[PDB]
């Protein structure tokens, strides 16, 4: 079962970013206390939606993107991902991390059934990194 | 009106890029032809010497976002 | 039976060579489509007495007899010339060539009955080349400046015209080409062309490059 | 048989494309009609040659080459092209494109011999793509 | 009239000989007295820059089209 | 002292090299850090034409000599 | 047995390189004495240390690695390199041409000892085209005017020089000298040269007319 | 003397050859060497103009008579 | 038996050329005066001597030089000359007209001795005609 | 064996020529003492290239290519020449004499090898000439 962020923690986050700024360690350590259940891309997306600029956001976007396609290739390097499983049926595409796959697009209660919990953490690992790199681009 | 928006002498493109994307999202344009209009607006807005960095993109630069990630590496620290 | 060209055609090219000049590539287009079918020595000299000046004329006349003496060298040099012969009464002189020979001084339709297709054909080459030496004569590169308000086209184009209309080898052309867009071609556009990531090898090139990065103004 | 086009044509379209320019949509319909019949590399060479400026013929020599390397890239990926044959020995080279291949270099007459008519209708179409990109990109 | 004809401080050669040329030739003179007058006036009229030019010709310059040929060739590009 | 090296505004780039290549390597900075310093004193010293020369390098320049021989090739001749 | 070169030698040749530049013919024809027996790694580094200023070192020893690179790529593709042995247990590497092998670095006894001849005469046909390199690259012909004061033999000479040392390929020198001479060269000297009975097809035949003809003044 | 004659800024060439052979073959000079003597003489005496004309022909003039035919066809009249 | 010319006439005829010039139809119909009689190749040349300057004496010289080459070309291209005879032996040498062959040189007798009536008669009309070239030469 | 020349020797020329000039007599002979042994073609080339500017170069390239040639047509007119040989397969060409034939372009060793004694001497003649004549031109 799916379960949303508090509005209140995101408001929180989001006034610190924007006093602080991005690459502040303070506000590095808040998305990282934020970042610490395995979120839902719907979750990670909204909250970047929130949280971030227009530019900035898409800029994200582009780097979450890329970091993604890195798992991927590195999964298809490596049949034993927690994200994949033994057999072929089980390999993970882009339209299943990035949230594009059917019976995800805009459900996230849907997401949050069909989703593994190796790709969550792996969703998520991205987005931080993804993060690091466009505050340390912005600034 | 996101057809006047120019990026100023003295200020910074996160500035600029922040405030065109708003001004583009906030206006009655439907929502495909968004990008293409921040992307353009981009290319000649933003006084001549992003201009001709983005210009000479060795790559296709085909997003907002990757245009603003080319500029913010290559941009002119000052 | 001999059928003259019609004369607004010869009008048409008189005044394409008119407004053109003589050296323009339309020019020399239109000449070869007027010099298609092989002409006897009276068309085509009518026909460079209309469309050519005085001056002009004179000269062509010249690289005419010159080019003509060649051919009749060559032609005394092999006897299977197909304006010749097999046996010795068949050479050809330069007055059966110019038009100057018996039957023919005037009479364009003696001419056209006198000679042999490869005559016809061997006196129009010969005029072609003639009208190409002479348009190469009628009409600097080093000296040439994109001007302060000329656009970088029209400066392409005129530079690659006087070079490529020049006395350069043809292997040397396009690094003079590519060092006169580098060095003329006013600091913003130096400054440009400098300034190029990759490396610029050819002048079609510059030329793409330059139009994607000008200053539009 | 080869037949070369009208000088009083090809004149017309020169003073067309020197008065209107190379991007009106008057000027691309006459070169469409002017690229009715399927050409030899011989006739849109000098077609090109009269009618362009020379800057804009080296870039329209420069595009006309890419486009026919894609056709060539496309002839290879597919034995099935109205250019190649059934047997390797009919495989079309860009030597043969160009009219740069043996018995064709400066003789009309011989190219007419030895070209297909589909053949004449890639290079037909290469030479109009690459004639529109020149003229978007010269002006 | 062909005796009036100079060659201006300003003026091509080309533009000269066709304007004398064409003056000597529309003209009263006999056809056999064409091509004499048209040397002479050359050599005398044609400023005297053009004049020496000919003058010191190495070789015997014996027709209208040798001389225009000639000057043509070493004639001061200005 | 190399943290005060700045390139003068009619100075050339190869003197404001030499000189700066001289104090980082005259002074107290351990051997393995003075390439990274010389790096990082050419892209905020070395007033903002060629600032933004190699902000705006296609390739990545990973040593001293690299960055000396871009800029030499790519600089405005003045 | 190793032996260094003079210090005396070197020093003469640093304060050649520090009065006439890196580019001069005397300069180049000092090193190619200096460069005369083939030298181990350790002595080129030295010298080009020693001769050479900090920034035109790096540049140095960016373009004898790249040099020295192809001398691999090409003896890598040639079995039988003066370098290189029959068996591939000779195979010369990049470590071994750098004085980076083992037994080597730091000490030049033990690199005289095991370097071929062939390494050692390739590592210096690579420093000397390095060097080249470097001297072209430290320190524009169709912005030369000859001024309305100066003689004609300075600007042949400014001209001859900013055209051979340009980038321009060797067999397109000549054509671009000449016509660099008609089109510049004040007009008095450009008509001189116009108005030739002869027709100059070389530099210096144009310089030798030229100066005999020219108005004293 | 022979070595001391010069052709007037008015004088006429064929008055200055005149003077020039009479006092070449006049002189204490041996026969095998008045030829020779008199050719450089007309090269180097005979004032700038006729220096100049004789200095550009074409053909190679070997004997006083074809250098004086030579000025006296290509001369400047006046 | 060689008679010279009289010193008297010579002289008048040499001041004329000094007052008239060499032009002057008077001058032509004095020299065509004592150019009546055939002149052996002294005469001439000691004629030319006196009554010309140097450099016209030297103009002279080459002048006739050439008008007697091409005499002897025509002499050459017909054997039928009366200076030539029929059979080869009385072929005419360019020694022999400009008075330099064997028993001849400096001595008027010896040559009015072994030349042919045609031989003088062609000289006489070939130093004329080089007269004619350097007068029209000269000025 | 080639040997170079000094270029300390060069470097003490190149500065006499420099304030001396080209045709002071001591300049002429420092460069008899250089001119002594002699020199292979490159030798001749590099010491020209050093000492001389560009224009004074550009001559002397030019007149020693002009007195080569004088000194090839003496050779064709006498079979006896110290650079020639016996038969006609000695016959020495202008490439080999500019240093321009097989196996000697750009290579010393080489010239030095194939190169014959009356060669060098009649090389370094020619080239003594021509800096005498370009010396003679340039003031």
């Amino acid at each position: 079962a799916w379960t949303p962020l508090e509005p209140k923690l995101i408001t929180r986050l989001a006034d610190t970013v924007r006093t602080k700024g991005l690459r502040s360690p303070i506000t590095m350590a808040e998305v990282e206390a934020l970042m610490s259940s395995p979120l839902l891309p719907h979750d990670v997306t909204n909250l970047m939606r929130v949280i971030l600029g227009p530019a900035p956001y898409a800029l994200w976007m582009d780097a979450w993107g890329v970091q993604l396609q890195t798992v991927i290739a590195a999964a298809t390097r490596d049949p034993r991902h927690p994200a994949n499983g033994q057999g072929r049926g089980e390999r993970t595409n882009l339209n299943r991390l990035k949230g594009l796959a059917d019976g995800m697009v805009g459900n996230p209660q849907g997401q949050a059934a069909l989703l593994r919990p190796g790709e969550l953490v792996a969703i998520t690992a991205s987005a931080l990194q993804a993060f690091r790199e466009v505050a340390r681009l912005a600034e």
